């Protein structure tokens, strides 16, 4: 489990459940190719994503599908998503967590070995 | 103004509007002695707690009053307030701004520390 | 100013300056075409952007070069920039501020609308 | 296991270990009672604080001493210490996680059953 990806709704207090998140490798024509997805779990948390062996030094981008969070809570958001972009370097464990409230995200990255 | 404070509302992506700051000054004695008060204006900033003069050095609280703030909007939230307690003008004069942005459940601050 | 950026440096405690700002607006083919660009001043922002008739309804991208900004200070980061994406003027003309915090590991961006 | 905390870093990307970590109840009188402490693991979390039957409802004071964490990296802090004061109520189990930056810290309450 090299990449996982956690996220938490500032407005409720709770794990952000069932949202969509897709994983996308930079491929040498800097396009964004599919690498991984699925939906968060009732943690907040989506596991699974990827081995050691598939993940590769290069860019990722990891988007967050908060509009729709947000949408089927009755809320209105401001960001079409939200998006966290990296560089993977070969300690080789990252934590993406992504904290949502409607008009604003943050993400941090935890890694460790 | 030697202190500043900017409060925004990440629910409603606004300023945060009649945000309740006291700020404290630790005394001789070591307790919290009150220092000045007042509330944000329409762009969500505090200006005019205080003077130059006034703000020498010492360990400050400044108290950001969020309960209050998203129970006056009739919302229920998980902090008692925010608390913000720093050492300032321990090597002269500086001017601070503590920024906030607040959410029901999570909230953050940052200092800016300018000469 | 119809959009406007302001970044704060959670490290240093100070306005994040000389950060590289790139926006763009999805056209009506899909892709993502250059709509304007700038860098923070040192307050940490960025004004003048574009005009509020040139602003005109669509999806926006702001792209915040965080990593050129730990990389100018010889520091290392995590992400390759910030990036925020936005419908904007669908409900007639707003004014949009986006404000940034940065952390070599962390970032936040929270969006203040205006009428 | 009602209360857990934990800390990371946002400059190093890390779990913030061994901060040490104190929590206080209000007494009727107003002032702060010890109630638990402990340091931060290596993975950054303080588990083991309480138990159901002590965690009575109240005003609790989490207070993380992030000035001794900055400045044995030899870096020169902002804030005395962070603070989290809130009220339990009776879903029953409260993390607690807060990002520091020298300058900065910010803490979001993830509350479930
Ligand atoms: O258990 C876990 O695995 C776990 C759970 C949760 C975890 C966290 C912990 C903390 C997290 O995020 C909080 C993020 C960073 C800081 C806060 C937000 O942003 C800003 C704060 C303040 C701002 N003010 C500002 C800036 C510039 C100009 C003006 C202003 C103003 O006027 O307020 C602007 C933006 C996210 C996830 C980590 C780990």
């Amino acid at each position: 489990c090299p990449l996982m990806v956690k996220v938490l709704d500032a407005v409720r207090g709770s794990p952000a459940i069932n949202v969509a998140v897709h994983v996308f490798r930079k491929a040498a024509d800097d396009t964004w190719e599919p690498f991984a997805s699925g939906k968060t779990s009732e943690s907040g948390e989506l596991h699974g994503l990827t081995t050691e062996e598939e993940f590769v030094e290069g860019i990722y981008k990891v988007e967050i599908d908060t509009k729709s969070y947000w949408k089927a809570l009755g809320i209105s958001p401001f960001h079409e998503h939200a998006e966290v972009v990296f560089t993977a370097n070969d300690p080789r464990r990252y934590t993406i967590a992504a904290l949502l409230s409607p008009y604003s995200y943050s993400t941090t990255a935890v890694v460790t070995n």
